[PDB]
């Protein structure tokens, strides 16, 4: 007596994808394959792709329209990121704090990320702990000897560092530079954030964290330069992996420029060269993850010239179909590299045993995909805080139908949120 | 209702190896989970370690060869074109031999052509009549007919499979050491030294590359080998590449020991190059493992080592022996040993149907008894002739059943209890 | 006290060129400076370059030459030390009593001085020690060719003797075959022969020689590189730490196959004279210092062998006398390479390669071998210049920036652009042990 | 007639090393070979090895003693170090009081460094119109926008930079965490500043100077491993060279545990196994120069444990006999390439072209070596401000005999200083 059953979609599996059915107890995948028998309810998949469901590896948070947003975009598992929140998730008690107050506003599942910060050392311990699935840092911030310290630290408790790679002082100092000089555009700000920039503070880290026996995660790769040296430091035999973004796949400079303070974010958004480089370190299996990087914030901090207005984009609705329909449908990607992409590689590299596969024993969760069915993103269709989006007013080729999470429906693009807060943080050991 | 449900063993999936069920519908798996429901027959897998069946990419043949497969957990075998008398060289060349193969397969076989220097112009009649590669040495063919040859394939679609070794060089070599008087498993190894197969593998990746053609590097036997194949990969190359079991579980001195039988072409080396090559084999470096199963009749296993006919008989001890020297004796995990025993081959070759335990494949699986010994003797052997270096051996897991299109082919209980009813597989 | 004094010249040391007056006695460099002194003889090199006489490391003197006219032509084009190739004559030079016989036919021919390279060949691997023995500097072969056997067996023999060996390096049964294709076919351009000679049959030969000899534990030295990937295979060898030189010819540098298609069957040779981005890229490798030297890899030819298409014709360049002038023209005038690379890449390199310690340096003690460049004074190259035994050159009717004014050997004037050549045969053959 | 003429000596050409007579004229190399002629004064330089001038390009220094004990240790010339003085050489007006200061004290010449600070980026020309002859900096000391900005400027005026490649972060934690455990041993030192700390560093600044378009100068390398990184990166084509000193080829960590906080340096002398390494990267021409990185200070500052005692190698007299015994004597190198890395390559990276080579037209500046002629070095030996040394008590091989500067003997064995001091700047344009 299986709960569920999905009949006659295209499910993406490990190797292939293949019509087959889905047989659902428990909240948990209890078979695959045909004639599996009866089952309290059955859904109709046909002329559907039933897509794992994304684990969104970087995301922001609040929790109600956040949460609300991922289901819609696809994503059943997300890991937080730590730090741009009022407690930093440093220790036990700021992440417990942190528990309760979310207590009843999880439309999605959350693994955690503790922060290695300037101070707490000492104290990664308790993260590790509470069941945090690694620790993220900017090289607040660390510098090189508490990086090394803490990732020498974080190597021997058998967790990984995640870290955002660019030379800040660099950066910052260019950028100054750009405004004492007036040149406040979005190609300004770009040239204010040269990719080698991004390499230097990659080639740093990959080098500290072999040294200090640390697997490394390298966050928001932005151009294949960044990539080619997580490549060449993987094939020495390094234990690293790296993830890059939907809008440094879909987007370019010049669309930056004409988009606006909406479309600006830390890693920039390069040329379209640059763009087309990094289209062929993806089909390479070169970038493990994309992520959304999700980073909201409130309009009236997108205001002024790019180079006053704070950084982030708000796309965590629109990770799946803009890269099902660019990479599957425009690009022709395979669908299991796909799943691998969007959630695959996320769960394995971050030990989220039950989460990002379809296959017998895991969480049932998916994702409906309509392919070859477009809309154009508009503010209305958003469930973020503010709804706003560099994505609005573009042209997405396939569509979200369903939203399925541990065996429950809660995302429909009809009935919109059919259920109550069904999330739950995930804490692995 | 399922024809078969094979319960509560431990399987390997793509990713993973859990204790879940399998049920089987017109030698197809029909689905995997829990409560499936029931079927005509049910098996008990309890305790056993359930496997796709073994995919042998390397294989010298029928009724003794697929005999020795099947009880070796060989469900599908790839076999090679240049050892039958007609050689497989073009469509009459293959159609003859299915004919006189007539019921006499135990396993499914794949087939590959031969990139011969007198037939560059029919290779698209193998490639019409479905084989899935085309194997040759470097009968052979100079490096303009392997440019000319793999030029041709790469437009065909088809990947050339390559005997790396400076023939010359070791030929050479050991005439020099006939002369010498040297003739111990030792002189024939360093007479067939690892620059010999690297200058050769070296050799082989460039032209290849140039001509355009996927190639897939047979039998490497060094590490040093296998780190060419890398470097050339990371390049972006399309390359692939196998070892056999001989190489990771017999070392020189086991050769000097055991005596012809354990004489093949490229040489069984030293014990250190063994730990390389396991290294490699962990690090995923190596595509697959293969047999490359070599029998003959023992009067040219006869005489000294440099005089011996080359080659290893070993195509029942593949599956039983990896699993216990890699997974029991080196903590291989499963899923790792299933994709180097099976899964890895059918994706390289393109035979969708085989060596993955998901639903709509064939259903092709060895229950393997893990912890359980027993000592390789002749009685043992299904080969033509019952020898074989392996005899004497103490292996510590046994198979206990072998599965074929959802029928059992071989029973460690009743030994073969149907009609042998492999059949050939041809790749359109 | 001294015999001669070149004074007033611009003289090509070893770090820097500079105006220093050098003197001579007993055939050899006696000291450089200023106010030396006087000598028995003085000669005013006011406005010349004086430069290392050039070392050539890959002369073949004959198919039809001799002694007498290549070594004058040699001369006359500012060489003075040439390496003589084997396997050419016909007694091939492959041991004691074949160089021997040699000798003796080449009596007081030779106008210039010239070390020896034995032949590595299938037949004499055995009697290797005889050439090393006489005073070869080297072993070339042709990967009578060897096969990959006889390379790796002689290469180890040659390395225990502490020899070099020098290779051809081709794939030559793909270009052979590729020939056979572009003929059945009808394509017997120029354009086409270079494309039956792709780079791919260069880059794989001298792959699978580089491997041997470094497993035969043997020093290596690639012969005529024709394009800059093949160069890139020795620069890797060397950065892993390989005993490995290689050379390269001036038609790879100052023709394409333009050119070549328009001059005909006289550019036609070996490696083949890439395209002008080819050529590009050789330029490159050259001033970054990754070909060690220029040579010339005279290959005279009767013009019977050099008539029809250019498939059917005899392969080889006949530049032995262009080597200098045209180099000098096209590496320091045109594209201002310094005065003390041109001198390296010309003579130095070569003669450190090859052990002639007395050779192809401006320093005391060295042997007084010298070119009398004049720079910015151009001529036009014609047959009635030519020294060869057939006056025939793919660089007659080239315009050349810069002329031989005179070559010195051992302290004598051996050719004079005003007198042709003054004395009688004076070169010696050159045997190290 | 000619000033001078030295004969009989074998003299380091080159190419090679053979016996010819030199000629001297108005302090300029007139004429090398033999027979030269006949000349003012005559030196029988017989059964000696006259070596040019040895070109220290990296000495701190007064000028009155560090100037006499160089041209005791065989050294013609000298590049001064611009940071840790009086007042820092850092601009003009720094430089010129420098000179006044100096005057008449110049026992030696003295090529000249300028500083490259955090304060002052923007003058680097006017020492550059000075005629310095490069720029020191470490990592005051420059950020990385600092290092880059300045490397980029210095690029632009054909300038070389030159840098002190260590983590000084993590070395002084991990030495701060050391005497905090109480491991203040020489061996605790060592260990608190690890060869991956001067690895990071290297490929840093290598980074950073190639994206600044800068020619670049390693200094005191002190393990194969970062040899191996600037190899690494000229090979890739950039524009780079290093030096290391005779204490990372002749002494060890426990011979510096033997002789206490006289051995003590910034990067540290390393295990036997790494001095191994070092010549081998000496011997294979990795290794443009070698320099004394002369650092004197008050024996009061050199008491205490290795932890706090100041670090400094004071061996300024003890570079050219000391490497001609163990390279040339003891390990077979031969006379050219110790002329290279003693002299012409120093020479050759800092545009003095008249220095650092015997041939025509070079000034007239060469030492004469007594070989296999062996001594004791004592404290009295030492020209110093404080007769001190980590090499006293050493067998020396090799004996110094002359030192002529500019065809005057400033140094002789058995008559001391007999001239006045007759050193000058070197200012290069
Ligand atoms: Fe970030
Ligand atoms: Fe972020
Ligand atoms: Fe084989
Ligand atoms: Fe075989
Ligand atoms: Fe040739
Ligand atoms: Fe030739
Ligand atoms: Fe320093
Ligand atoms: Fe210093």
């Amino acid at each position: 007596s299986f709960d569920l059953i999905i009949k006659n979609g295209t499910v993406i599996l490990e190797n292939e994808a293949r019509v087959v059915d889905i047989a659902v107890k428990g909240g948990k995948i209890a078979a695959i394959g045909q004639d599996l028998g009866d089952a309290k309810e059955v859904m109709d998949a046909s002329g559907l792709v039933v897509s794992p469901g994304m684990v969104d590896a970087h995301t922001h948070i609040g929790y109600e329209t956040g949460t609300r947003a991922a289901a819609k975009g696809g994503i059943t598992t997300m890991i937080e990121m730590p730090l741009n929140q009022l407690p930093a998730t440093v220790d036990r008690a700021s992440i417990e704090l942190k528990f309760d107050a979310a207590k009843g506003k999880l439309t999605i599942d959350a693994a955690q990320l503790g922060g290695l910060v300037s101070y707490n050392i000492d104290r990664l311990h308790e993260l590790d702990e509470v069941g945090v699935v690694g620790f993220k840092c900017f090289v607040r911030d660390v510098n090189d000897w508490q990086f090394f310290k803490g990732a020498q630290k974080l190597g021997e408790l058998g967790q990984p560092v995640l870290v955002h790679c660019e030379n800040a002082l660099i950066c910052d100092e260019l950028g100054e530079e750009a405004k004492r000089e007036g040149r406040v555009t979005a190609h300004d700000y770009v040239a204010s954030r040269p990719v080698f920039t991004e390499v230097e503070a990659i080639r740093r880290v990959l080098y500290l964290a072999k040294v200090a026996g640390c697997r490394l995660h390298v966050c928001h790769v932005s151009s294949p330069e960044g990539v080619e040296e997580v490549t060449r430091a993987r094939q020495e035999g390094q234990d690293i992996t790296c993830e890059s973004c939907p809008h440094y796949f879909v987007l370019d400079t010049d669309q930056f420029e004409e988009i606006g303070t909406l479309a600006k974010c830390s890693p920039p958004i390069r040329d379209l060269e640059n763009q087309k480089g990094m289209w062929e370190k993806l089909f390479n299996g070169e970038i493990d993850c994309l992520v959304s990087d999700h980073s909201p914030c409130p309009p009236e901090m997108k205001a002024g010239n790019i180079m006053k207005a704070w950084g982030g984009i708000a796309g965590l609705q629109s990770c799946m179909d803009v890269m099902f329909d660019e990479a599957v449908q425009k690009r022709g990607m395979s669908l299991p590299m796909f799943g691998k992409l969007m959630a695959t590689n996320a769960a394995d590299i971050f030990g989220l045993q039950q989460k990002g596969r379809i296959a017998p024993g895991k969480d049932a969760d998916f994702v409906f995909i309509q392919p070859n069915s477009s809309y154009v993103l508009t503010n209305d269709d958003l469930e973020y805080r503010h709804k706003v989006s560099p994505y609005v007013g573009r042209t997405i080729g396939a569509r979200i139908t369903k939203t399925i999470l541990r065996g429950d429906v809660i995302y429909d693009i009809e009935q919109g949120f059919p259920v109550a807060p069904k999330g739950q943080f995930i804490l692995k050991h």
